[PDB]
């Protein structure tokens, strides 16, 4: 499946990047698939901004949106490692406010800010989870 769309300038317009990662055994041990959905934008400076223009200038548009896209998709993985299979489900909204929190103050270095960083869907494409299908169980007790 290959892209096409005309346009030879680089787009400052706010992008869309979807950090997703597949096959990320959590804290102890469980590959589980995240989608993540985040926005940025690209950052001015009144001086100069030839940090993050010179990057961009010459390239492709889909260059930029994977750099940027590369910087939050990693975190993610890593954020996702020290996170095990419950935190992450159990506080989805915290989880992703930490991949925000710990790129944010990284994607500076090139030049770019994030507006909001959410989750979209995480599912087990080993299908663990749901083959255990936690469920509400009875048992016996002496006392």
């Amino acid at each position: 499946g290959s892209s096409g769309s005309s346009g030879q300038r680089i787009s400052l317009e706010i992008m869309t990047l979807q950090p997703r990662c597949e096959d990320v055994e959590t804290a102890e041990g469980v590959a589980l698939t995240v989608t993540g959905v985040a926005q940025v934008k690209i950052m001015t400076e009144k001086e100069l901004l030839a940090v993050a223009c010179e990057q961009f200038l010459g390239k492709n548009v889909q260059d930029i949106k994977n750099v940027v896209l590369q910087t939050l998709e990693g975190h993610l993985r890593s954020i996702l490692g020290t996170l095990t299979v419950e935190q992450i489900y159990q506080d989805r909204d915290q989880f992703a406010k930490l991949v925000r929190e710990v790129a944010a103050p990284d994607v500076g270095r090139m030049g770019i800010e994030i507006l909001s960083f959410t989750i979209k869907d995480v599912y087990d494409k080993v299908d663990y989870l749901s083959s255990l299908g936690k469920t509400q169980t009875s048992g016996p007790s002496s006392g």
